[PDB]
């Protein structure tokens, strides 16, 4: 599924983000945009075997199992192929857990990249929720 901007912004606040561990919810539709274009079958291979998954481009190495990554430690304790999905129930899941790990947000590069520091309300502008 790809969801728009504010069919996100809208699911993400129903599934418990907005403000998850101080991070207002823009900064989870950014990070979102910027990961994966809001697409949930998004997919990225990367050198040490592992994959990104989903949403917000969850890694096989750390995070879930995809039978194929070499040391995995599939700590959200999932199949890599349920963040492929179109209910992103188990991704924020996931992701939530990610963000109790120790480096907040900083687990996603392109939150980094484009997101912190800027204004993220602009991604929930216009937005019903």
């Amino acid at each position: 599924k790809v969801y728009s901007r504010c069919e996100l912004a809208a699911a993400m606040k129903r599934l418990g983000l907005d403000n998850y561990r101080g991070y207002s919810l823009g900064n989870w539709v950014c990070a979102a945009n910027y990961e994966s274009g809001f697409n949930t079958q998004a997919t990225n291979r990367n050198t040490d075997g592992s994959t990104d998954y989903g949403i917000l481009q969850i890694n096989s190495r750390w995070w879930c199992d995809d039978g194929k990554t070499p040391r995995s430690k599939n700590a959200c304790g999932i199949r890599c192929s349920v963040l492929l999905r179109s209910d992103i129930t188990e991704a924020v899941r996931c992701a939530k857990r990610i963000v109790r790990d120790g480096n907040g947000m900083n687990a996603w590069v392109a939150w980094r990249n484009r997101c912190r520091g800027t204004d993220v309300s602009k991604w929930i502008r216009g937005c019903r929720l």
